[PDB]
Order: C-alpha cells, then structure tokens, then sequence
C-alpha cells in the first residue's frame, strides 16, 4: 500500500533548533517551553485516499486526516488556524504547507528504516525533529 514506510507509531528522540522557528512563528514564551520539553508520539494510518496522523502529548493530543494535494483547514498545536495541504513526494517523504496569515511553514517528514526526520523551515530558519519507530 502506499506510504507504507510510515504506518505505525513514532516517538520524537532529538530535536534540533527548534526555539528559532517557534520564536519566529511567534509562539507564546509558555507554549514555547512546553515545545521546547515535551516528546510527543505520533501515529500515522492510511485508510483509502486519506492519511491520519495522531500527535500525542501531556500538552494536547491532536490528529488532522487528508487527501494528498487538497487544501484543507487546520488548526495548530499552538492555536494558529492555518490552511494546510500535505504533497506526496515519494512512498516515504511527504512535505506539509502551513499558512497563516503571518507566516508560511515547511514541514517535510521523510522516513528512513527506523528514522522519521521532520524539517521544519520557516523562511530562513531551519529546525531538524528525529522520530524513532516504535515497537
Ligand atoms: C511537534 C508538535 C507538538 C508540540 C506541541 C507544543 C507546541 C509547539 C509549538 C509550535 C509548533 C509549530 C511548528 C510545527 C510543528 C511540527 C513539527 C513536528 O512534527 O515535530
């Protein structure tokens, strides 16, 4: 089936720069250290044209579910209401657009064996998130 290689759960093991694109996004000084601390799972299934993925976190727990290529409206872990749409690059890598108002956000996931790597770019900014697979 396709995407495949992300089917499952995965629990976030390093995170890289990650102050620099929440500060830039202009996300609250709290939201920020609690972005800064906790280590969300997340789950991902396929079930026909749409994808699931499931965030898990003391924080929130939150799960968004869409078509590859169709727009579709989202709201952010850290309240921002942004349109949003996930672009198939290959059976293991998809990129994520976010949109507000303010800003425009870059969310490429990419899986490698064991490893999830999420980049996140906004403008110049760059912030690397290693996932483990569970189990
Ligand atoms: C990983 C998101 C869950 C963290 C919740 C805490 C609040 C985070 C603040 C801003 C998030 C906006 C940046 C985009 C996050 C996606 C990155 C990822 O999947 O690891």
């Amino acid at each position: 089936g396709s995407m495949s290689s992300f089917l499952g759960k995965w629990k976030l093991s390093e995170s890289h720069n990650f102050d620099a694109v929440m500060s830039k996004l202009g996300v609250s000084w709290a939201t920020r250290q609690i972005g800064n601390t906790v280590t969300p799972t997340v789950t991902f299934t396929m079930d026909g044209d749409k994808m699931t993925m499931l965030t898990e976190s003391t924080f929130k727990n939150l799960s968004c579910t869409f078509k590859f290529g169709e727009e579709f409206d989202e709201k952010t872990s850290d309240g921002r209401n942004v349109k949003s749409v996930v672009e198939k690059n290959s059976e293991s890598k998809l990129t994520q657009t976010q949109v507000d108002p303010k800003n425009t956000t870059v969310i490429v996931r990419e899986v490698d064996g064991d490893t999830m790597k999420t980049t996140v770019t906004v403008g110049d900014v760059t912030a690397i998130r290693n996932y483990k697979r569970l189990s």
